[PDB]
DNA sequence: ATTATGACGCT
DNA sequence: AGCGTCATA
């Protein structure tokens, strides 16, 4: 009734840069733009691994965690660029610096939460307020909107043959029934927050070339959800009002966090397959099958309510340098573990560094994964140690040193068994 | 031999 | 503290 809450106190965006990777290459070498392309590290093994797909080449099958050599089976024409390899691995540092790019010309908008390399959540709520004073009660231009989808639009009643008159048609939907009198009309402050996103991602162009699609709505989860409904460089505005329909035919594991073994339980244990048909069962049933937290969340979420905030970083919380050394390559010697702890702390170091010069901050803790031969679990032991100085050989030292013990070879010399994955994290940062 | 990252929850 | 889940660069 009048005390049930709705979930439209916030206007939320979810941003990502398409194919990121793809368009970071893209830029730099203009023979790759336009074109079906993907970026692969390593070579030697089936042609290297594929980790971004541009949407020419997307369209051929092409997809992530494929081998280049199979791709090139589905999409012959198909160019390559490589991940610069520093000391013996993969280095990211042009993505992570062209993601600073971005992240900072989506902070002079709103406040930003860096979600990873490649997106971002934007909360436009105070935002849309103060544009909502300027336009002084004037109605919203389509033309302000020209990269908009409303999701669930049009309805009802020839040229609704065509990508971009659908579009439209919805939009223009949309805006006729909007009613700008109010001002705390959440439909309007989504609309506005539309907007705002349009903006921010012309400037996002402008200024750094590289394209991106957006979610607006009233929450993370459901910003997120709409970001990928119209892809690529759309962005959609996805309403509380549209919600029952859009939840109706949803699969459960295209909710954010659903994906896994969480959904699968959802959906073994209920017996159910679309997130609407969550709207029956109460609160408490949920909780009794999934936890108090989940089912709470549950709850609250297939009625298009979320209530975890944007929060204001646009940093990192953790600096990795991270290797797997797989089938035949796995580390069997003392020597081999030794030098690659050592090139992983020489790129942490490096990377440690400019973050201290550039942030004032200072990593204090030093993370140390393995994993060892069999174990089908990314990781099969952490430990962390102390993080004092960033001196590469030090932090290569102690990072032995809490692992040292996990080598069961009886000579010293050898490691058994052998080791399939190193990574050094630095974690816990302080002002500096 | 589905990378190399990143964020977060549980106990 | 150390382990597990979820997500795609």
């Amino acid at each position: 009734g009048p005390h049930m809450a709705t979930g439209q106190d916030r206007v939320v965006a979810l941003v990502d840069m398409d194919c990121f990777f793809v368009q970071v290459e893209q830029r730099q070498n203009p023979h790759l733009r336009n074109k079906p392309c993907a970026v692969v590290q390593y070579k030697s093994w089936k042609g290297g691994g594929i980790i971004a797909v541009s949407y020419e080449a997307r369209a051929f099958g092409v997809t992530r965690s494929m081998w280049a050599d199979d791709a090139k089976k589905l999409c012959p024409d198909l160019l390559l660029a490589q991940v610069r390899e520093s000391r013996g691995k993969a280095n990211l540092t042009k993505y992570r610096e062209a993601s600073v790019e971005v992240m900072e010309i989506m902070s002079r908008f709103a406040v930003i939460e860096r979600a990873s390399i490649d997106e971002a959540y934007v909360d436009l709520t105070s935002a849309v307020q103060e544009r909502l004073q300027k336009l002084q009660g004037q109605p919203i231009s389509a033309d302000l909107l020209p990269s908009t989808y409303i999701e669930g639009l049009p309805q009802g009643p020839e040229e609704t043959v065509q990508k971009e008159g659908m579009r439209k048609q919805g939009l223009f939907q949309w805006l006729d029934s909007l009613q700008i009198d109010n001002l705390t009309s959440p439909d309007l402050q989504l609309t506005v927050g539309a907007v705002i996103v349009e903006e921010m991602r012309a400037a996002i162009e402008r200024e750094t070339g590289f394209q991106c699609s957006a979610g607006i709505s009233h929450n993370k989860v459901l910003a997120k959800l709409a970001c990928g409904l119209n892809k690529p460089n759309r962005q959609t505005l996805v309403s509380h009002g549209s919600v029952p329909q859009l939840f109706s035919q949803m699969p459960i594991r295209k909710i954010r966090s659903l994906g896994g073994k969480l959904g699968a339980s959802v959906i073994e244990i209920l017996g159910i397959e679309y997130m609407g048909e969550l709207t029956q069962f109460t609160e408490s049933q949920l909780q009794s099958h999934f936890g108090e937290k989940n089912g709470s969340w549950l709850y609250a979420m297939c009625r298009g309510i979320e209530h975890d905030p944007v929060k204001p970083r646009q940093l990192p919380k953790t600096i990795g340098c991270s290797k797997n050394f797989p089938g035949k390559t796995a580390l069997a010697t003392r020597e081999q573990v030794q030098w690659w702890l050592l090139q992983l702390a020489q790129e942490l170091e490096e990377r440690l560094t400019k973050d201290r010069n550039d942030n004032d901050r200072v990593a204090t803790q030093l993370v140390v994964s393995i994993r060892v031969q069999g174990d089908k679990r990314l990781s099969s032991l952490r430990r962390c140690c102390a993080l004092t100085r960033y001196d590469a050989h030090k932090m290569s030292h102690d990072a032995f040193t809490v692992i040292k013990n996990c080598n069961t070879s009886g000579i010293q010399t050898e490691w058994s068994p052998p080791l399939t994955m190193l990574f050094l994290c630095a974690t816990k940062f302080s002002a500096s």
